[PDB]
């Protein structure tokens, strides 16, 4: 990680990927992106909503702004998001995998047919994208970052699948970030682990349900980027101050020294 | 508080039974005079455990042979299992597909099959034996890893997939609590065994002390019985008293009442 405090200028002509980028943390990552002076390729499904983001990135100063639009549900749309974004920008220096398949509060009966969407779009996609990122961001010697959640960390009832493949996530990129450490390639690993933030579909999903504070969507996106930028393990945002001082396991760090040989 | 007779006529199922801690499970279950079903891809091994499941003190042994691939099978297998012994007590989800040590290189097919076998599969088969469960107040087991609890280099699609089965069967089993569903879920968290394929494919790179697949066998046998969220099986004691997380139980019991 680097040793060294956060300068808006770390993301200045920064060539950089925002997936899941048409609305709520997406969206505000973005545009954080794009004030630091990135060039930004985002990407959802709705171009509509896309468009406008990149409008308003325009503006705020984006070194350059794109959009493409598909489903990750599509790992061939997937593949070849990156390698055109890659295009469009001249090389790829940061990774932000952030989009989720659409998900609600329910208890789990039956539906083994989220349990695999979610599986597949939350986590299947991340490695997909991942391995068509990978050489682009070894010259660049870029990040990948990883967005996931307090259901990815600890156990909640009402979200199974969706908890599965956040969880899912931490156990492959954290092995990899292992990989690389052996293998010595420099392309940094970050997990994000967010609490409740306000964005527009959490707060849909929440009402009535749960009784609970949400942290701003704009400080969440900037954190996200700030724990890329500096290249760290692990990033927690919650409004709560109690949360994120939990989350760290050091007796996981100290099991993660077997293997050291 | 654990006693053999536990077992005595409880009706269970043995996934990945016909091989390492699996086929283990299956022969204390056995002894115990369980009824078993036993499952796997090979009749010929099932054959040969089945018969000696019989010769251990069997109240009933019989194979159903199929691929957790195929979620079509898993899902018939467990309707044919039950209506066989009359009904279910426990579920012992053991199975993986063939796995080896290698660094992730960019083979996306053996993360997908991992997840699906390794992860869907269990999912399947626990939807399929719900009711009947519910109907005996009995019990799912999962068996898991270290890399299912912490990262650990060249186990990449594995360590997703068994992961991905903590956050699964965590989050159902507070579900359960408040929906007061009477079915226990067991976590098994195990280190190096000593089974033939884990043995086999931890070496020659490295190796550490690998506990003995009978034991290990027993005790998620007994963790399951005696219903507890989680059982640590390793060779250091020191690594188990590493597993348990108690920041985690906190953030849960906190986030108990958060509220409904
Ligand atoms: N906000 C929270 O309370 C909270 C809590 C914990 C973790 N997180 C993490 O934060 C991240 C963002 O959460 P959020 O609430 O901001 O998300 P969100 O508002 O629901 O939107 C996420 C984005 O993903 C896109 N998307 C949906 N399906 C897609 C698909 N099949 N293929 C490609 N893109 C798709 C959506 O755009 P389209 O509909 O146009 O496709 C959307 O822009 C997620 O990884 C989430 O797990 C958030
Ligand atoms: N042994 C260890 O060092 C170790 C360490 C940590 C965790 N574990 C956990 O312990 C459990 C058992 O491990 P083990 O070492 O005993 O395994 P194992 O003996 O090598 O084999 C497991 C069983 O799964 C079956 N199987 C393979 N592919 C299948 C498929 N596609 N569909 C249905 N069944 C299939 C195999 O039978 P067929 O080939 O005939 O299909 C075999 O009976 C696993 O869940 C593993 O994650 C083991
Ligand atoms: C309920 C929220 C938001 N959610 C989410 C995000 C984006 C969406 F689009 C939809 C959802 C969901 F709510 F429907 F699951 C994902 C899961 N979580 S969380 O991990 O942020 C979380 C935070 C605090 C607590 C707590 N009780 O202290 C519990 C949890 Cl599970
Ligand atoms: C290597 C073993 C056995 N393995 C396994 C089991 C059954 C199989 F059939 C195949 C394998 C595998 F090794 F090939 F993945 C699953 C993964 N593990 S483990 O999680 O028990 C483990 C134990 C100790 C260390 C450590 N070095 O401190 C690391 C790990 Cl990942």
């Amino acid at each position: 990680p680097l040793n060294e405090e956060f300068r808006p200028e770390m993301l200045q002509g920064k060539k950089v990927i925002v997936t899941g980028a048409s609305k709520g943390i997406g969206r505000e990552m973005a545009y954080h992106l794009a004030k630091m002076g990135a060039h930004v390729v985002v990407t959802a499904r709705s171009k509509e909503t896309l468009q406008k983001v990149v409008s308003h990135c325009l503006e705020l100063g984006a070194a350059s702004a794109h959009y493409i639009a598909g489903t990750m549900e599509d790992m061939t749309f997937a593949e070849q998001f990156v390698a055109q974004a890659g295009k469009l920008m001249g090389g790829l220096d940061m990774l932000i995998l952030n989009h989720i398949t659409n998900t609600s509060l329910n208890l789990f009966h039956d539906d083994i047919h989220h349990v695999r969407k979610s599986m597949e779009v939350n986590f299947l996609s991340y490695v997909v994208l991942t391995v068509a990122a990978l050489p682009m961001l070894k010259q660049s010697n870029g990040s990948i970052v990883v967005v996931s959640s307090l259901a990815g960390k600890v156990a909640y009832p009402m979200v199974a699948a969706y908890s599965a493949s956040k969880f899912a996530l931490d156990g492959f990129f954290s092995s990899i970030r292992k990989e690389y450490s052996v293998s010595r390639v420099n392309v940094s690993i970050t997990l994000c682990v967010l609490g409740l933030i306000d964005t527009e579909t959490a707060m849909k999903a929440v009402s009535g349900i749960v009784h609970m504070q949400a942290a701003p969507k704009e400080e969440c996106a900037l954190e996200i980027i700030k724990g890329g930028a500096l290249r760290q393990e692990e990033v927690y945002y919650d409004s709560s101050l109690w949360t994120t001082l939990l989350i760290r396991n050091p007796s996981r760090k100290i099991l993660e020294f077997l293997y050291s040989t």
